């Protein structure tokens, strides 16, 4: 409970003072005697589907958000503010829920991004195209909204960050869900001999898709179909029009052989399995997209052992000594791979940001947030890039982590909870 | 209050922590705010003003004695009872107490064991403990330190060691090694605003000069020892040069690399921390191991506020340094770390690469969970400063918590000492 918490940057000596943490809403997982800062999903970053808020629970949550909204537009205590409070309250009282105004929906989505501790790209938070899909009733409808989102966001390579928001949760038996973890991801296939074709991360969902009727090409980079659930009904399959899926073949500025590896990736990162919470309301289907930081593809997607795992093959074509770890052959290959990814995206004029630029922008964003907001919650474990950590400025930047609402939350995979019709 | 699980997202192995239930010190976090990236929260530090009392001391003493006799399977033995008795009579009549030699060794090993930020802990029980609690003067300190340095260097076959000087009494009679490490390079603020040598040590260097040290004013001048005994003014000593093992850094492919004139010392020996055991505080306890290559190759050489050599190397590598997206820094960084490892190895000086070390640490965790019910570990420090996610610790969930005996931070003595 101290009113002021300070963070230091150990490279610049800049010290920042945080007061925003006083507005913190939920638990982190940590206590006085233990820190869970490297735990990926503590119980508080998640949202179980059947605990739907009671009337009594929802009132103060809505009011909290409404007050925050009118505060932001400098109309706090105003007649419109008081009238909105009364309306929401009356609405909660007679329907056990309430509907957000368009302005509020837009404000809440933007602030869930602004509040996202683990996102290094938040300097962009105020530029977010919000698509209101709350009139959607069927999975065909969801498919139509998602196609339009993908096309708008892709913009022929000049990517624009966007979110599409489907109807909020009601009784929890009528959820809208995108079963895909991202709108665009490649299939993975377990072979009888134990090997994996395509993306090992997506094996389970790929199998579900095939069970649901999807005919798989069974290649290395097969774009998965959308698996879409409207109003708690069984999910349904749709092929994304291929012309809407922008891809980049990976080549290297110096190594002519690099193109022979046959690698490519998609331009549009679009996470679709998270939950958006605004004023106690739960939007279980809210796909959002931006553009890539190169390391997300070049370090994690490609060089993770449980992913495409290409380090060995790259090192071999580089004719490195792969006998001792102390030769840093993995490190050497890792850099070249990330060079190729950045180079291939820029060459095709597809928006991408390197981890040096992104982290420097983030430090500037953080400083501005401390100034204009009283703080900026940040998760160092996620903010620091997966390669070259200490030669980026976020490595030396102390951060405070805490949960502000509106927020994006994890939710359980829908196939674990769905009551099949 | 529960059994907590940690998952490794690469191997899917799940460990169960019960050891955290034993912890007594605070971490810095609360239920609503995580401070896992704060370098020195109020709880990892030890101010000399905060000296114990009879009232505070015995419970801490009993706690440690109890854990010691449990570790040697003699909890509640006649020896255990008598020891508790002995320690209380002693705190009564002296306001403190002295550790048995067995206790001191046990205490130092476990301080290392419990160091949540140290990736080298698989080695924790291989520690040479030098008891210097009979020391009374800075000359005595220097002698002990020379012996430490000589033993631990061992002609390049490095051996872990710690030397323990007398414990804090009233706080006016502290023993302190003013150096941050036993062996470090000097830094000099140049007239033209820049820094010659190591910028990390500019302040300490100035104090050495102010105290009479005659600086060679080079890029790698070994600093003098500056030694404080029993609260007296610190005294300067030159470590005999034949005791200081150094490695010239060269590259296995780049013949021009040796021409950069880089070198480093072989023995990492941190001397500015505080060892706490059974409520007693050891303000001077230099301890040494061997290097993980990134400590030198990534942080020492490439931190902006350190030797800052990336530009030079990339220049010699003829890389395109106009766009960050060419990853020219990342390239130069890998090469420097290749050189460092290759140089130490060629000179048969003990060193470990970050792949090997993170690998050993994961095995260590598994060992500790099995035999101890957990291992406190600080992901922020454990993950190496380069190539993080291609080392196994990146994907290892870790719980951080504070066990005692511990190593703690303490304020630099020049911020307190009255001359
Ligand atoms: C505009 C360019 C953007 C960039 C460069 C960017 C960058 C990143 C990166 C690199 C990560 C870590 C990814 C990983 O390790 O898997 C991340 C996480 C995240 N991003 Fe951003 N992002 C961008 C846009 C957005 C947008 C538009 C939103 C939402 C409206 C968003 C919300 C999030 C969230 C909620 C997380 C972490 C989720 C969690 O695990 O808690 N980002 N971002
Ligand atoms: C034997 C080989 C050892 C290796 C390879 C090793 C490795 C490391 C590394 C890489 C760090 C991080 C340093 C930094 O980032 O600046 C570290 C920190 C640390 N080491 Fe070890 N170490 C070793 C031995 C020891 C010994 C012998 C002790 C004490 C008896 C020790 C106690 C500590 C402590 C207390 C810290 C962090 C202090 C803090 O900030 O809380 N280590 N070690
Ligand atoms: C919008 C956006 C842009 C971008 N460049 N990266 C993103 C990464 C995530 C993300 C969050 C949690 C887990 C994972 C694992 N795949 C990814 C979410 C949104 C992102
Ligand atoms: C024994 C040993 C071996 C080794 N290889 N590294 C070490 C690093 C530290 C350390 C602790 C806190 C801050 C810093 C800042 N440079 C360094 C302590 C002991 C070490
Ligand atoms: C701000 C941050 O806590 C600080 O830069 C830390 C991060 N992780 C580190 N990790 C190690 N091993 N050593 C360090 O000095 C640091 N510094
Ligand atoms: C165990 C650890 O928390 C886990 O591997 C985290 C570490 N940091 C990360 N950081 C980012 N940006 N993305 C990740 O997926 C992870 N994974
Ligand atoms: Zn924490």
């Amino acid at each position: 409970c101290p009113r002021f918490l300070k963070v230091k940057n150990w490279e610049t000596e800049v010290v920042l003072t945080d007061t925003l943490h006083l507005k913190s809403t939920l638990e982190t997982g940590c206590t006085e005697y233990i820190c869970m800062g490297s735990i990926m999903h503590p119980s508080q970053h998640a949202r179980r589907p059947e605990d739907v808020a009671t009337k009594d629970q929802l009132f103060p949550l809505a009011k909290e958000f409404i007050d925050q909204y009118y505060s932001s537009i400098k109309r706090f205590g105003s007649k419109a503010h008081m009238e909105r409070l009364e309306e929401v309250n009356k609405e909660i009282d007679t329907t056990s829920t309430y509907q957000l105004k368009d302005t509020e929906l837009i404000y809440g989505a933007k602030h869930a991004w602004r509040n996202a501790s683990r996102c290094v790209g938040r300097i962009q938070w105020s530029k977010l195209q919000v698509f209101d899909a709350r009139d959607c009733t069927t999975a065909h409808g969801m498919f139509n909204y998602i196609c339009n989102h993908v096309k708008y966001a892709t913009n022929k390579g000049n990517l624009r960050s966007a979110i599409t928001i489907f109807p909020q949760r009601t009784d929890g038996k009528h959820d809208f869900r995108v079963w895909n973890s991202q709108l665009i991801r490649y299939a993975g296939y377990k072979q009888p001999d134990g090997s994996t074709l395509g993306d090992p991360a997506n094996v389970q969902f790929t199998e579900i898709c095939i069970q649901q009727g999807w005919k798989p090409p069974r290649g290395r980079f097969d774009v998965l179909p959308l698996l879409l659930q409207a109003n708690g009904n069984d999910p349904e399959l749709f092929q994304i029009p291929p012309e809407l899926v922008l891809e980049v073949p990976i080549r290297h500025p110096k190594f002519e052989w690099f193109k022979d590896l046959g690698l490519k990736w998609y331009g549009l990162p679009a996470v679709s399995n998270m939950l958006l919470e605004i004023g106690g309301l739960e939007f279980s289907a809210c796909p959002f997209s931006g553009w890539y930081m190169g390391t997300e593809i070049g370090v994690r997607d490609y060089c993770d052992n449980s992913r495409y795992n290409i380090l060995e093959e790259v090192a071999k074509k580089m004719n490195l000594d792969m006998r001792k770890t102390s030769s840093l052959w993995k490190d050497q290959a890792l850099v070249e791979i990330n060079i190729a990814v950045l180079y291939s995206f820029q060459s095709d004029k597809v928006t991408i940001v390197d981890h040096h630029s992104a982290t420097e922008s983030f430090i500037k964003h953080m400083e501005n947030e401390y100034r204009c907001r009283g703080g900026c919650p940040a998760d160092w474990v996620w903010i620091v890039p997966p390669m070259s950590g200490s030669i980026t400025p976020v490595f030396h930047q102390e951060m405070l982590n805490y949960r502000l609402t509106p927020s994006f939350e994890y939710q359980p995979d829908p196939w674990n909870t769905h009551v099949w019709k």
